[PDB]
């Protein structure tokens, strides 16, 4: 005999399954009684939450709006139409000159359906290296050679390094590597790369090597959409972004595109649109998560307002402060300063390696990640998660306090029990000062706000 | 200028701080309720799984494994994916020292794209279900033209299989024929209109005698699996691939499914899936995992093995023999002569239809089919149980949506006869017709009889 | 202290080094006194063997007559011109219709060179099986799927058979094949086919699926040259050849490919000719050999004369009267009979594999090869060398004659000691009647003439 | 009609069966002993070598490997190969345990693409000398433009490192920094116009530091290693491949080297290179062997283990000494300043001339050389000893050479001055030009002056 539909259906999380409620419940508390400073990491709204667990989820929409492979899409249709248009608005884009597809699941399925439209298996690429802040999804192969991105699986992939002194991108070896290696695209935008991107410049060696521009703007969506950083869509021929970063919306992945007529330089169109859209379905996705589109179009309506432009405004200076903050005390940030939603903390000039300090952080709820510099000599430390809770600058001067005093507690360690990790862990055992600042970044973390849910309802 | 306090942008419900998105989902809500859901693909999946989706998991970053993540701050994201984990292995009934799973996919396609990844190096040969004979798109696909269409077949070599083209079974004979001369490094079973089950040993006999892995994609039945109610691919393949949201009821994600340990008799040797397979998914192809969809997953696991899911499974089965049987006994021509599973595909080029015109006039009738191939524009639509099964519908419901489809299908007949089957002159029939307002009325009633998972009808805007 | 010119640069071989000179002498030898029955092999020219021998071995020549990359080609280009066009007359062809590459190495790097110029990496070919008589530079994977050829290592190959009872090509199959697989090249042409070729329908067949369509010439040119065979320059858009079998020259190959207007199927030309000449040079040669294209030009002319088409006659006429003879000794033939210059016998019936016979049949001097049927179960048998030294077709009864010696001799054996080859060379150790065969093989091999040198001034 | 006898068409000399080839390969061997062959890339064989060039061996088929045919007849093909592999290694002094070759590759090119085949997987990464810098199209070559035009660029990955800028010297950081980037599973030393000696133990370093496989392609020098006359890049190479025609003074063939054996130090190891290379040969690459060009190698191999061939082999080195160092005395510039191999290579760009309108001048003075790119139209020309030496050229001839190509050079410099740049305007100066025919008069009379090996000049047909 079947279940009720009201008893299997309707009946709420916490009577169907407590386990995964109570495993929720204590994430939750986790998330707003620690300090999140993962950089790619955000705190989204209630609103956008509400679309992601809609009916949505239910429908299956093969196709696109208006080209769909069968019926019931009448409300989907303006769903994801409206998303694609408040996705041109929140970058200020033409609809004449640029089109979007919306339906990436993620962001590194956005960037490799954007090479499969516009490249041919084993096509020549070039990224941001890794250790010099790039991400997998540009290419990425070990010293041994082993291919580990899909993108250096399927295509041929080259990176291109920051400066060895001053960490920022070399602009001239890059084009030198360029004009060797002769790649079909160029991937600009990174992962923790501290400073703006001179896209006019990539746009200079492109049209010199007769490559496609490509720039990957997940970090910095939310900034690009508030006119804060410069804008990849002056020079670019694609844009790639993830939607849940500095963009604070959910997990999804958008594709922008050229469309209209070409800049001279004859007399024709550009031809991404339709490469573009067939690369991601039928080439390569299912039926679009329509409950993503919805929270991304919700996401997306929150971005365009005045009430984030502040937000991103304040992102940048909250990093700036932080930043000037810890070089007031001595330490190394990669090129000085920062740009943009992040620092990059050099701690070799301390003789220590990124992995010691994120374990010690991780220990007092303080979330950062070991992060390489031009063992990780580093930590990538980002601003909007605890940005987006309300935090100003003077409160990221006290995570500066916060995070001086994890570095001196594992000077202090290392100074006491050895530069190896096998000694470094042996003073992590009931550390009385360790405890001290775990409590004090649990008070700290309870003087603010936090959006997405109700903190005054929550079971912990 | 400020910034928005985190309770107006941050708290405030999605019904004030976007009313057009907040309608929209209504009428889409009321959609999904005051019609007839029959794409075999769709379900209608419970509110629990639907508050793991929409929670707080979203915010989370959690790129690796649990246990061997790249930062901190995963204590309970690793407990979560690790009850999915454990969970996908009891709902199907596995040992856990001879399979394991991969829960991060983001839906089936990427699942099955990592799958490939992980045992195939580019350019590798697979062979699948021609999409013509039932098949799926990521099984591979080009087109007569030579036109490369599914990922599958850009960046491996994909060579399909059909099933007989005159009884619309898979034929085991010309499938061996062809993997000895085309040798795949990979075969793939299931598919997404076929309506019969699958001789998976016929396919490891196949696979072993041209030496390929054997691979199925179960997502259409993976439901009427973990009820042991279809043939089990556990028994005989290496790798299962699955998505979770069809019937199997959860949310929209996949998994993939691996042999471990040691194999039956090249010494004492084991399966070497995990590695290749986790490190497929990440890092060479996702980023981070989508932990509201692991969480949403983990709920639907637990409900896929409680009895009533059983039950469930069962029901959808005897919905489709039901509907089979019925249409039938009015006249029509089923594919194979009937179904095992949750779906008939339905053969209408012999009364000179196209799937085309009775999906299209079904569509006004608030009945949701979709146009599909035959053996042999789309000849047939398929149709599917596990949706309005998932709302109460027994058996006497079905005969009444076969009652129904009748009806449609009369009406298409009426106005191809009236106006011609140039679909130019087959729209003329459809604008102010009467008859076909009494079959969207009488089906938006019927419709009303029966409950909806998922939210209350009780609180929608539009009732 | 240099040697002088005339003691090393002008001494004839006999002095300048005996140990080769020696094995030179027996291998003289040993071509005129056994039974050359390989189908691939042939008797050639002296006049081809002096230009092969030619002071035109030491100049550098890269690229094509009025196209060098350096000077000093005024005679080469006059060679190599001269050779083209006699190609061209030889196989009765519009120059306006066709033009000839006549730098290829060999055979099969033509064919590897014809597939650079109109294939691109992976793309798609189906050839002739192994099994059913067809080539290595075809397409060739084991049952394990390693890739053997070249052909199929760089690109995806997919065979066509024959019909499992008659042994002709299955045309049915063959379009089913094609049409499932889709690939971009047909290779029709053989090595132990023993029928002729319906390029008609292999036309048929590509438009129907949209392929280029080869034909690989190699063991028929001969007979081609002398219009005894169908044409595959009516269908075909491009032919390969080797120039070393029935048409009796040097070793080499040649690629023709189509020129000209477009036979109406729009107003579109051929775009062979500059993609064939470049994958050769410089794609995939370097400097020609022009003392194999002097020898080739020597070759094409012998090849049009009026001797020659009587030598293509002769050719199938005792491949004919050979087959014939077996068939009335009780033995079986594939398609039973021929058509062309070789038969396959099927030693199945008898109980024999083809390594037994062949073993056996090398003891005499009578050189025949294993082959594949539909352990080999066969051997192929070819007229060309033997018709060369002036065997007509009461010659070839005689040669049937010692064939059926041999195997009787093989029945013998392998009934005393048994059907495994550990048992079968039990046997050869001192049979005296092998003996018997060997000096009734000699005796006969030494009646007839030689070409290519005097067997009057031979050394044994 | 009737068979011709075999003595008419098989036995009767090349003179009477087809005078147009007898008659223009007379005209052949006048050109190439009343003028003077300065191509680096060019030598003049022994009678002997061409007349097992020219023999019966060309009529035996042998597909396989002596000792593993494909079907019988090969006693004495085995021995001569046999006999040829074992010469093979004498010339190069290697012991025949750690060393082995195959000699059955048509041609250079062909040895160099089956040497790939062996070792590399199709798109894998290959590094060679770049054109531009002295490298060869076989070791990878693609245009700015993008175009693919090397086989090695079409099937596998490539990208070149360069010379010095300045200085003309392979630039050894640059090729170390570049192998770290891009990671190539294969470096290739050796070419086609490097007027230096190469570090074999600094590319053993490189490779060993971003572990590829080392092969240097000796080509041009081979004569000069057999005679140890430069460095021996068995020292440090994994595998050697080679052309036989240029300064080893054999037939057009190649050979393919291979170490086997132990390595020193991954426990106990050996070299597997020797079934990859022949199975690359044949069966996947080539058909029959050229058992005319096997014969005819084994003869060249012979005399270059004689001592007089040590001494051409010192000979060429300071013919093309003497050569440099009289034209940088007449005030002309040679890359890297001269040589220290069988060429130079010379830059034109300080007269303003490009090695286009020398080679065509130089050229209708019955002096051959070929324009040629210089670090930075080609600026420069290239300028080999090999084949002149083997004439029996010393030092004051080569003077004597230095003193023609100045008159050369001289006459051009005098026609752009006259006439202009523009290429257009050059030509206008090489008709009827009483000074190019004096000079191309003082040629030929210096070229008579010397022996010719490969025939007999008082038998040639045109004297
Ligand atoms: C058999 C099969 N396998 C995989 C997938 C991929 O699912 P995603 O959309 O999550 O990528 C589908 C989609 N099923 C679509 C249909 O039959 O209507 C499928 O039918
Ligand atoms: C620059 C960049 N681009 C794309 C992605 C892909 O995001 P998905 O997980 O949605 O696939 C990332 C991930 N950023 C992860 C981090 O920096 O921690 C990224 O940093
Ligand atoms: C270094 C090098 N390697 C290989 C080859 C190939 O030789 P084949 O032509 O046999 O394929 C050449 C040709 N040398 C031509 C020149 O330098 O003028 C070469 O210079
Ligand atoms: C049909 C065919 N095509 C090409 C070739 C290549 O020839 P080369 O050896 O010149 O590469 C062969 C060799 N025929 C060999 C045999 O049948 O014994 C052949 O049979």
């Amino acid at each position: 005999h079947m279940d009720p539909v009201s008893v299997w259906g309707n009946t709420p999380l916490a009577t169907v399954d407590p386990e995964i409620h109570d495993l929720i419940e204590k994430e939750k508390r986790r998330q707003c009684r620690g300090i999140e400073l993962i950089a790619s990491e955000n705190f989204t709204s209630f609103a956008v939450i509400e679309a992601l667990g809609s009916a949505l989820t239910n429908k299956y929409s093969e196709g696109m709006p208006g080209n769909r492979y069968y019926g019931g899409n009448e409300y989907i249709d303006q769903i994801e139409n409206l998303c694609r248009s408040r996705a041109l608005q929140a970058f200020h884009l033409d609809a004449q000159s640029w089109g979007v597809n919306v339906q990436p699941y993620s962001g590194s399925p956005a960037n490799f359906a954007a090479y499969t439209a516009v490249l041919n298996p084993h096509d020549r690429i070039m990224g941001l290296d890794l250790r010099s802040g790039g991400h997998l999804t540009h290419g990425y192969y070990t010293s041994g050679g082993k291919k580990i991105s899909a993108t250096s699986i399927y295509f041929e992939s080259l990176p291109y390094k920051v400066n060895s002194t001053t960490g920022y991108i070399d602009y001239d070896r890059l084009e030198e590597k360029a004009l060797d290696f002769r790649p079909k695209l160029i991937i600009c935008g990174g992962s923790a790369y501290p400073r703006d991107w001179d896209y006019k410049r990539f746009r200079e060696v492109a049209d010199k090597c007769g490559a496609l521009l490509l720039c990957d703007m997940a970090h910095t969506s939310g900034l690009v959409a508030a006119q804060e950083v410069n804008s990849p869509f002056e020079y670019c021929d694609i844009v790639t972004t993830t939607t849940h970063k500095s963009l604070r919306g959910p997990r999804a992945g958008m594709i922008f595109y050229r469309k209209g007529p070409k800049p001279p330089k004859e007399n024709a169109v550009y031809d991404f649109e339709d490469k573009i859209n067939f690369a991601v379905f039928p080439s390569l996705q299912g039926g679009p998560h329509n409950h993503q589109i919805g929270a991304l179009a919700v996401a997306l309506k929150q971005a365009a307002s005045p009430g984030f432009k502040a937000y991103a405004k304040q992102v940048k200076a909250n990093a700036v402060a932080l930043g000037k903050y810890l070089m007031g005390k001595g330490y190394s940030l990669v090129t000085g300063g920062t740009e943009n939603h992040l620092v990059l903390w050099d701690l070799r000039p301390l003789g220590l390696t990124g992995n010691k300090v994120e374990k010690l952080c991780d220990l007092c709820n303080i979330t950062v990640n070991k992060n390489a510099v031009f063992a990780p000599g580093g930590v990538r430390i980002g601003a909007p998660a605890m940005t987006s809770r309300g935090l100003v600058e003077k409160d990221f001067e006290q995570i500066g306090e916060f995070l001086h005093r994890a570095v001196t507690l594992t000077l202090e360690i290392q100074k006491e029990h050895g530069k190896l990790l096998k000694d470094f862990n042996k003073g992590l055992v009931n550390n009385k000062a360790i405890e001290d600042l775990k409590a004090d970044v649990e008070k700290f973390s309870a003087l603010f706000d936090m959006p997405g849910f109700l903190v005054s309802e929550m079971k912990y």
